[PDB]
Formats: structure tokens, C-alpha cells, sequence
């Protein structure tokens, strides 16, 4: 209910507009959780379709030999370091390790851990744990890369935050906060 008028949320079909700024091929793109299946898929998509030969993967383990070799074969030089995207100092160090000759051209955020639980079984620790590597990590990416040459700021939210899924209240909160941060970045005219 805004200014006396009530409205209801409905999903409407969207015809995509081809107005977004294209990515710079000879730059680097950040992909959080690249070692994961979603991160590896996004990295392969960026290498194949967009022809990007520089990629940085941020994950807890910090290693992904199969994707590293796959992107090395295709000609993409990939630098991976052990860093949680939620933590500040490690993320700053990793983004400092990005070569000056290949600035960060785009940001992709697919980091996510599932701790699904019912409300009667819900505790604040689960909320903090689920919102750290997804919401706080995206906040850190927006905070540090607000000056960089960004054309894509991808946030891998889930249907729990929009449609609603039983037993995924913290996950839904994280997804909706990701949507809110993306809207905040878009209102600034930064890509999101």
C-alpha cells in the first residue's frame, strides 16, 4: 500500500532489451564460487560466448584444477586464490592480485550455501551464515568495485526470495536482499 493505493506482486513476461553495455574482451571478470558447478558454468559461458581470456575465481577452497586446465586450454589465463567473498581483507588482497594490465571488467556473484530449515527450527546463526557469503559478499563487491570499469554485476539469487519456498526463510531473506542491493546499484546507474 503506497500513497493510499494497494498493489499485488505478479510475474510478467519480459522481452529483453539489447541496451546493456558490452564487456571488454581483454579484461578480467570476477566470478564468486567459480569452483562450484554454477561458477564453473558461468566461467565457461563467459569464456565461450563473450570471449574473455582473463578470469578470477573466489571460493573457500581456492582451487579448481579441472576448470583451471579447461580455461588454460581455451586460452584464458585464470588466477585463483583461497578467499571467502564475505571476508574483507582476503577479498581486498585477491582483487589487488588482479593485474593492472587487465582491470576487473565485470563482477559475477554465484556464491551460496544452503542451510534450509523450518521457522520453528530457525536460529539467527543460520541467517548470518547464509547471508554472509551471498549478501555481505555482494555488498563487499559493490563497495570495492564502485570505481572499477564494471559492465555486469550478476547476483545469483534464488526463487526462494521471490516466489517463496517452505523451510528456506533465511535463504529467501538472502535472495531478497540480493535483489534489493541490485536495485540500489541500478538506481545509481551502475550495472546490476
Amino acid at each position: 500500500v503506497r500513497n493510499g493505493v494497494a498493489s499485488v506482486p505478479r510475474l510478467t513476461r519480459v522481452t529483453p532489451r539489447q541496451d546493456a553495455r558490452p564487456l571488454d574482451p581483454e579484461g578480467t571478470v570476477l566470478i564468486t564460487g567459480g569452483t562450484g558447478t554454477l561458477g564453473a558454468l558461468t566461467a565457461r559461458h563467459l569464456v565461450t560466448a563473450h570471449g574473455v581470456r582473463h578470469l578470477v575465481l573466489v571460493s573457500r577452497r581456492g582451487e579448481a584444477p579441472e576448470l583451471q586446465e579447461e580455461l588454460t586450454a581455451l586460452g584464458a589465463s585464470v588466477a585463483i586464490a583461497a578467499c571467502d567473498v564475505a571476508d574483507r581483507a582476503q577479498l581486498e588482497a585477491v582483487l589487488r592480485a588482479i593485474p593492472a594490465e587487465h582491470p576487473l571488467t565485470a563482477v559475477i556473484h554465484t556464491a551460496g550455501v544452503l542451510d534450509d530449515g523450518v521457522v520453528t527450527e530457525l536460529t539467527p546463526d543460520r541467517l548470518a551464515t547464509v547471508r554472509r557469503p551471498k549478501v555481505d559478499a555482494a555488498r563487499l563487491l559493490d563497495e570495492l568495485t564502485r570505481e572499477a570499469d564494471l559492465a555486469a554485476f550478476v547476483l545469483f539469487s534464488s526463487a526462494a526470495g521471490v516466489l517463496g519456498n517452505p523451510g528456506q526463510a533465511g535463504y529467501a531473506a538472502a535472495n531478497a536482499e540480493l535483489d534489493a542491493l541490485a536495485r540500489q546499484r541500478n538506481s545509481l546507474d551502475l550495472p546490476a
